[PDB]
This record gives C-alpha cells, sequence and structure tokens, in this order.
C-alpha cells in the first residue's frame, strides 16, 4: 500500500511577520502569533503526495526535541509512515527562522550544525525499498553528506526492486558541481530541476542545453521548472514545453518546486501520459502560489483537480 | 514535602546569536546552534529553588502543543511537580525569540496572543495552597489578567492558610499603576523589586523612598536589587544593606532576579535571619550572573555554598 518513499531532512521553520526593517530600533515585536510549522523539500513533498492520493513514507533523522516532535505529529496527522524517521539525542533538529517586513523584505536564520546538516545514507533503510514503488530524493545538494558516492549506492539500491527515481535538487551548499553527481544522475528516471539553479550548474544558457547536460549523464528525463512559463520537458531527442496554469498572480512561490513534484509524481504514478503529468503538477504549484507557506494551498485533491478543468 | 507554589507563565526561548545590527540583506545566518530553552520568572524560579534543595509545584496553564511537552519534560526532570500546570488545546504556548548582537543589543519577538497573556485566577488550585509553606508569585504585572482584584483574592486564599508570600514585579504592560494593586500588596510578606523598574512604578528616586511607597501599601519587608551594589533591605522603619559578592566580573544578569529570588526563599524556608537570606540570595544571584542563560550557572546547591564562603 506504500507507493513513495521520500529521503531528505524534515525541518521545522518559525514565520516571523511582519517585523521593521531596523530590528533593533525597538525592543519588542508583539507578533499576532509565533508557531513553528513543518517545512523542508521532503516534508512538503511527502504531504502533498499523501493529500492527492498516494501513501507515502518519509525516512529522516530529527532530534529528540519539541521541533522533532512536532514533526512526527504533522506527519501522524497527515498518515505519512514514519517507521523510518528516526530521533537521536545526540542532535538538534533544525529550525529556520524567517524574518519578513511589511514590505516584502527576507532573511533567514539557521542552524549551521542542525539535522539538516547530519543526514546521510546511514538513515536509509534499504530493507523497506522493495515496500514501495518510487523513490524521491527530495533535494540532491541539501544534506551535503548525502554526496555522489551516497547517491549512487542509494540509487543502486533502489534500482534492484525496479523503484522509478526521481529528484529534484538545489544550490550546491559546499561548492560541489556536475561532476560530483553525474554518475549519481544516471540512475535518476525523473529530474525536477528549477531553471535558474540549473543554469548556475550547468553553465549553459538555453533549456535545451542545459536539459542536455543532466541528459549526458544518463538521467532519463528531465522536467526543468520555469516558473511563470510552466515547465520544459525533455527525454531523448524529444522536448515539450507545458504552460503554467493562466491567470495565476503568485502571493509567494515558497515551496511550489515541491509542490509541482508532488504533483507530478502523483501523475505519474496513476499512469497519466508526460503531457498530463506535467499539467498535473503545474496546476498543483500554481494552487500553492495563490497561498502563503509551502503547504497551505493544496489542502485536498479536489482544489487541485478544479483547478485543472479550468487550466485557461 | 511540598514547600513551595509557584505561579507565573511558564514559557520557551529560542536565542539568536549573533546576528547583525542590520538583520536585513543577507538572506542567511548560518549560527552554531539554534535551540529551545525554558523561560519565564515562574519557571527559572521553580527550577533554582529545587536545585536549591526545596520542593515546588508549578502551577501555569500551557498549549497542549510540543513546546508545552517541553516544559513539562523540563519541570519533570528537575523534579518540580506539575500537577497544577495544565495543557490546554485552545492555546498557544508562548515562545520568545530573542535576537542579539555580537556588541550588546537585545530585541524580543514574541506572541501578544500566548499563554502567558492568557494565565488567570481559574488557573490557580486554591485547594493545594494547604500543602506549601510558601507562595512565589513570578511577577506581579507579567499575566495581565492576575490584575490587582485577582491578586487581592489569590493572596487572600494563600493567608487563609497561613502561607509566606513572596512577589517578585515586571514593568507594567498595560499601563498599571501602583494603585491598581496597593490592596493585592498589603497581603505580601516579601516583595523583590528592581530598582529601576521601582523608580518608575513610584516615581521615587531614593531606595528609602520607593521602599517607602511598597511599605505605604502594607508590604511587610521590600528587598530592592541593586545590582552590583546587591540589595537594599527595608521594614517598619528598620533598613538594612548588604553588599553584593565582591570581585564578579559579571557575564549577563538576564534571570539574575529571578535567581536571587530562589536563593532568598531558600534561605528563608530554612530559618535564616534576613540579613543571612539577603547573602544567600546575592550569593544565588552571584553565581548566575558568570553564566549565559538563566539557569545555568546554579546547577547545584554546593556551588553556591561555596562561594558563600568568601562572600566577601
Ligand atoms: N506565477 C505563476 N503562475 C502560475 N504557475 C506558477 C507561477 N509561479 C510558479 N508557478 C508554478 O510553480 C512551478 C515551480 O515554480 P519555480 O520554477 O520555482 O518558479 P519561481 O522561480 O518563480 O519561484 C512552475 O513550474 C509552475 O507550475
Ligand atoms: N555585577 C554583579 N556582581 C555581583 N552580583 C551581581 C552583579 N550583578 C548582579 N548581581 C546579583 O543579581 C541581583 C539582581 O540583579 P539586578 O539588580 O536585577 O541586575 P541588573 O540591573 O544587571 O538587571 C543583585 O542584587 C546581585 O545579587
Ligand atoms: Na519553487
Ligand atoms: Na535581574
Amino acid at each position: 500500500n506504500l507507493d513513495v518513499i521520500c529521503i531528505g531532512a524534515a525541518i521545522v521553520d518559525i514565520p516571523l511577520q511582519p517585523v521593521s526593517k531596523n530590528i533593533f530600533d525597538v525592543d519588542s515585536y508583539p507578533l499576532e502569533r509565533i508557531a513553528m510549522t513543518t517545512g523542508g523539500d521532503a516534508i512538503n513533498e511527502a504531504t502533498i503526495i499523501s493529500r492527492l492520493g498516494h501513501r507515502t513514507a518519509l525516512m529522516s533523522r530529527i532530534g529528540k526535541d519539541a521541533a522533532g516532535q512536532f514533526i512526527l505529529d504533522h506527519c501522524r496527522k497527515e498518515n505519512i509512515d514514519i517507521q523510518s524517521l528516526k530521533q537521536d539525542v545526540s542532535i538538534d533538529t533544525s529550525i529556520n527562522v524567517g524574518l519578513v517586513t511589511e514590505d516584502g523584505e527576507r532573511t533567514f536564520v539557521t542552524n549551521r550544525n542542525g539535522s539538516l546538516w547530519k543526514l546521510n545514507i546511514d538513515d536509509v533503510d534499504f530493507a523497506r525499498f522493495s515496500q514501495a514503488k518510487l523513490l524521491s530524493l527530495a533535494s540532491i545538494f541539501n544534506s551535503p553528506l548525502l554526496d555522489g558516492k551516497a547517491l549512487t549506492e542509494i540509487f543502486t539500491q533502489a534500482k534492484a526492486r525496479q523503484m522509478i527515481i526521481c529528484a529534484d535538487m538545489i544550490k550546491p551548499r559546499l561548492n560541489e558541481t556536475l561532476d560530483d553527481i553525474c554518475e549519481a544522475l544516471s540512475y535518476v528516471d525523473y529530474l525536477f530541476p528549477n531553471f535558474a539553479e540549473a543554469k548556475l550548474l550547468t553553465g549553459k544558457e538555453t533549456l535545451d542545453e542545459i536539459a542536455d547536460c543532466f541528459l549526458a549523464c544518463g538521467v532519463k528525463t528531465v522536467v526543468i521548472k520555469t516558473g511563470k512559463d510552466g515547465c520544459f520537458i525533455k527525454r531523448g531527442d524529444m522536448t515539450m514545453k507545458v504552460p503554467a496554469v493562466a491567470g495565476i498572480t503568485a502571493i509567494d512561490t515558497i515551496g511550489a518546486g515541491d509542490n509541482f513534484a508532488s504533483g507530478f509524481i502523483a501523475a505519474l504514478l496513476e499512469g497519466k501520459n508526460l503531457r498530463e503529468c506535467a499539467r498535473f503538477a503545474n496546476a498543483t504549484a500554481a494552487i500553492s502560489v495563490l497561498s502563503v507557506g509551502a503547504t497551505t494551498g493544496v489542502k485536498n485533491r479536489k482544489l487541485v483537480e478544479q483547478l485543472l478543468e479550468e487550466y485557461e
């Protein structure tokens, strides 16, 4: 009954909005509310995929603390399988405090030593791999210790067991290059790069050229997210552009990529053709940019399906 | 077995240091650590009084959330009785985010709707008052709903059971004046105002003057904390100054007042005379200003007693 296993760091965000740009001008900021929220690509994806109707399991490692507890409770409420989401007293669950000014300005205070940086291949339980159909690596480069060699092993274990392999990416944190992951990429079935970051990573400027760098490493299908323009897909010699949902005015696109990937994976598991998977992903992502927060918009599934009847 | 009942708001803190004065512009601050800490006058006192060898119970109300559970974990660990520390599903446990600059500056982002603001007389269980000897109101004015009328009621209940009533203070949050709590003050045996804040509240400049406004309301003993100068004590005409522990460098005075009151209360329960109660309070407070954090310095009684020999 398990369709997806998502691997990545589960973390907690604490948004502080809105604060003055000259924060120390005053002594205190009595906000309307201060509360934790689950964040991180892995959490967002497992959460959205689950709401879309596909049973998911999250593999990660958090601390034995209040933030870790909040994550587990979130997963229990979303019906995310948490058997492989272990707690460790030796670490602190990463907590990202995001400050925002009553004008738009943003900044983030993070824990350079949080659980996000501690995640490694040891937190991956291969025995469970035969229980799901698809593996989603919620962000290559996100957790540095999960480098090329680790991913190659993770993906190698996934491929025995015949799983479909999906992966998103973020900008490298430790100067890594495409070189560092080219071998790991040869095992990937669907890669979901972000245009700007993919451009910076490959050093190429056009969608075709950027996509070719990944395909040359062995990736089967490349799905580049182009924000307002939807997405660009390339497999073998075939390319296809799929326009974003029309008319939408984005509040904020935080987590838009995660929602996109989730919608795509859902369509994939349901056997839709490549264009249909792209439209479902664009529709899911579109709904999420209309609300503040990564997982606010996509509350269920009906919402996405309704937007689909109105894609134009 | 139960020696003290402390009443106040139990909260959690997330200290962020060090951040830029010009916090925005950057996008990131990878700190060495971001972790929760229990905080609040009531929690700090219950904690230190417990480490000093006296059993304490904390009366409060927090949210039935992750933060709340964290406070309950801290209490159990410190052997603080949490029978009267209720969890409420409808409220969010207050979380204070503290920002500190590399060179001094401090600001706090708070939750104007937090549990701290919700505390009221209904959260006080008068039935247990017969189980303890001393009542400690961890800060008049801290929780607005506990105004002069409520305190009068609480203190009347405490006095009918012959408890010793101690009270600490903070600066009024909603423009309350000394007249708003003068009737309540007539039930207090020991009041611990901070010098600067007492000056603002009473409108006086002299310790003798300040102490006098409180004595006028019926307070038995006034113990004004004067930082590096130790403390000033005054009773019906009788006045006394007690020098602080000399030679104390002083790293930070966060929670120094809570430590002072805890040491004073411990000495009172041990039957010490007024002067040595002050010495013990000054000694406990001294140890706390040497370490960063409110309850970091005073880990055990022996640490204070050692410092006590050579108080000079
Ligand atoms: N303004 C928008 N209108 C419609 N869909 C959008 C919009 N912005 C983002 N999306 C959806 O989110 C997906 C991911 O967006 P992303 O590439 O990260 O955009 P950005 O760089 O603007 O943050 C897109 O492929 C699209 O489906
Ligand atoms: N520099 C110091 N040296 C010795 N004891 C100190 C010092 N600073 C504070 N204390 C202790 O803490 C108690 C309360 O401190 P308080 O007056 O509130 O300090 P502050 O004004 O720095 O907040 C004092 O009465 C004293 O016992
Ligand atoms: Na995005
Ligand atoms: Na103090």
